């Protein structure tokens, strides 16, 4: 009997894959074409009064939330990772510096300022905003924002294997391969434009092509979806990297790929779900690359205990009745 109930849930995920999912990624769509336009014309100003900024690298965010790196023409004259702070990282010899692209913007410490080229990106597109009633501009932030037809907003951040990464993989965990280790490896990382003077470190590059494979992103489709529509909650709690950056996470505890066939997507979205409640309960919730920084850092404890009732009242109507996921 425990068999058949197995085999029931895949069947209402996978509709809830094809009919609430897709539309999902539907009506993102629309609001992503919508906002693409908006930040493409204005880039297109930018690269008019500035033509090192030019217009793939996308990032939703939520909904209605998303941010755009842009991804600048570098020349990569400068060539570093510390403990100094966690998440962030920052030229060789005191040579070279009219070699940059962004030659002005290395300091005089030698090092290049991510806060000078954010501010400098900002104030052109503040500027190339005034476009009437459908464009706003988002301020008291560091990073650029915009906020179209006041419904959507975008984070537009300039961009272009670290220390705290280079453990990955543990050769203990069969997953990844050898093949698909050094394949996502391949892709490298992005430093993001943002406050913490230093750059975030992003690998939404490696980490969605590692979850290649299976269903682990019909999973993740299927988690960011539940999450839209049921898990938008105050003190905004839950992301949808809380659920990217779990996927990675339930894909070592299994790590063979017949753990990910399409059978086992009930068991995996439910362990998924399983230990997001732990993390909202215990409190902390890890980076997949970066252990020293918790993705609830700053979280107040009523919402993410809130968050933990919510997400278990929905993992028991969804498994004592499966059909539940068509109301859903």
């Amino acid at each position: 009997m425990d068999i058949a109930a197995q085999a029931k849930l895949v069947y209402h995920l996978n509709k809830y894959y094809n009919e609430k999912c897709q539309a999902r990624k539907a009506a993102i769509a629309k609001t992503i074409r919508e906002v693409c336009k908006v930040v493409s014309d204005v880039l297109k100003e930018v690269e008019v009064q500035e033509p090192r900024f030019i217009s793939e690298g996308l990032e939703v965010i939520s909904p209605t939330e998303f941010e755009v790196v842009l991804y600048l023409n570098q020349m990569g004259v400068f060539n570093v990772d510390d403990g100094s702070l966690p998440g962030c990282a920052v030229l060789s010899d005191g040579r070279k510096r009219s070699m940059s692209l962004w030659v002005e913007f290395i300091t005089a410490s030698g090092y290049l300022s991510a806060r000078k080229i954010r501010s400098r990106f900002q104030t052109l597109v503040a500027q190339a905003v005034d476009y009437r009633d459908v464009v706003k501009m988002v301020a008291d932030t560091s990073e650029v924002k915009l906020r179209i037809r006041d419904r959507y907003v975008v984070q537009i951040t300039p961009a272009f294997w670290p220390r705290s990464a280079a453990h990955w993989p543990l050769p203990h965990i069969p997953w990844p391969g050898p093949n698909r280790v050094a394949e996502v490896k391949a892709e490298g990382f992005n430093l993001l434009s943002k406050e913490c003077d230093a750059w975030v470190l992003q690998f939404a590059e490696a980490e969605n092509r590692l979850q290649m494979g299976g269903c682990r992103k019909k999973c993740l489709s299927i988690l960011k979806t539940l999450r839209d529509r049921h898990l938008e909650l105050p003190g905004q709690p839950l992301n949808n990297y809380h659920m990217k950056t779990l996927v990675s996470y339930e894909c070592e505890k299994h790590p063979r790929e017949s753990d990910w066939d399409e059978s086992c997507l009930g068991d995996r979205l439910n362990g998924i779900l399983l230990q997001l409640i732990s993390c909202l309960q215990c409190r902390r919730c890890p980076h997949y690359f970066l252990p020293n920084l918790d993705l609830f850092q700053g979280k107040p404890h009523s919402a993410l205990e809130n968050a933990a009732k919510q997400t278990w009242r929905l993992a028991r109507e969804i498994l004592t009745n499966p059909k539940s996921l068509e109301k859903l």
